[PDB]
C-alpha cells in the first residue's frame, strides 16, 4: 500500500470526521488511533450506533478493505446522524438568522 | 430571535454542509435560500432522500424548531450514508496510511 497517496485520500474523504493522531479528538466520528487490533465500537467516550457497537469484528487490513468499499453494506445501520440542537434559545437564534439570510 | 448568535451557531454547526446565500451552492447539504414558506425537499438540483423528499410539511419557525431539536426524529430516514471507496488501489493506499498513522 502507498502511504503518501493514502494520506491524501484520508485528508479529502475522512479528515472531516476523523482524527488519527494519538490523543486525537473525537469529531463527528471517533479518533482512529490504535485501530488495528481493535474491535468495532470501542473508542472510549464516543457514542456509536447499536450497529457499530455490535458488529463484533476486529479492525485490520482485511475487514477495513471490505468495510471501506461500502460502510452500510458491511455494517447495516451505520450512518451519520445530523446532530440535534437541544437548547431552545439556540434553536430560536439559529432560526432567526436563517429567516433573515435565506430571505435576503 | 438573536440574529448575531444564530449566525455564529450556523457557521459552527451548519455552514460546513449548507450555504444560505441566494444562488448559493449545494454542498453535502442543499443551499437553504428560500427555505421558509416552502415544503421540504424543494431545493433545485439537490437529491434528497425519499424521507426528506416526502415529509411534505412546510418549513417555518414552528416546524424548524421541532426539526432542529432532533432531525432523525422529525424526519425518520434523514441521515448521511458513508461513501465507499470503490477503487481497490485507493482502499489499499488509504489502509497503509491508517496503519502508519494510527500506530505512530
Ligand atoms: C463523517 C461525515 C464521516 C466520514 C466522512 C467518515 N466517517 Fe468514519 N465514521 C463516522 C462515524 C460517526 C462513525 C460511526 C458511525 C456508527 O455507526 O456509529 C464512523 C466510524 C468509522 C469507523 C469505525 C470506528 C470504530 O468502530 O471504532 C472507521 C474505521 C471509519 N469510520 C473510517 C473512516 C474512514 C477511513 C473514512 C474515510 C474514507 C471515514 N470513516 C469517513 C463518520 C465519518
Ligand atoms: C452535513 C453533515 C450537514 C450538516 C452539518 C447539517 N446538515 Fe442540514 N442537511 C444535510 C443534508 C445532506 C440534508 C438532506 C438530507 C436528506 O434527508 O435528504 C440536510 C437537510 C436540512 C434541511 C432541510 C432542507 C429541505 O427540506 O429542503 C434543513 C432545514 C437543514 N438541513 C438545516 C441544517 C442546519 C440549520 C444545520 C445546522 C444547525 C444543518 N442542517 C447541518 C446535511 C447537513
Amino acid at each position: 500500500g502507498d502511504v503518501e497517496k493514502g494520506k491524501k485520500i484520508f485528508v479529502q474523504k475522512c479528515a472531516q470526521c476523523h482524527t488519527v493522531e494519538k490523543g486525537g479528538k473525537h469529531k463527528t466520528g471517533p479518533n482512529l488511533h490504535g485501530l488495528f487490533g481493535r474491535k468495532t465500537g470501542q473508542a472510549p467516550g464516543f457514542t456509536y450506533t447499536d450497529a457499530n457497537k455490535n458488529k463484533g469484528i476486529t479492525w485490520k487490513e482485511e475487514t477495513l478493505m471490505e468495510y471501506l468499499e461500502n460502510p452500510k453494506k458491511y455494517i447495516p445501520g451505520t450512518k451519520m446522524i445530523f446532530a440535534g440542537i437541544k437548547k431552545k434559545t439556540e434553536r430560536e437564534d439559529l432560526i432567526a438568522y436563517l429567516k433573515k439570510a435565506t430571505n435576503e
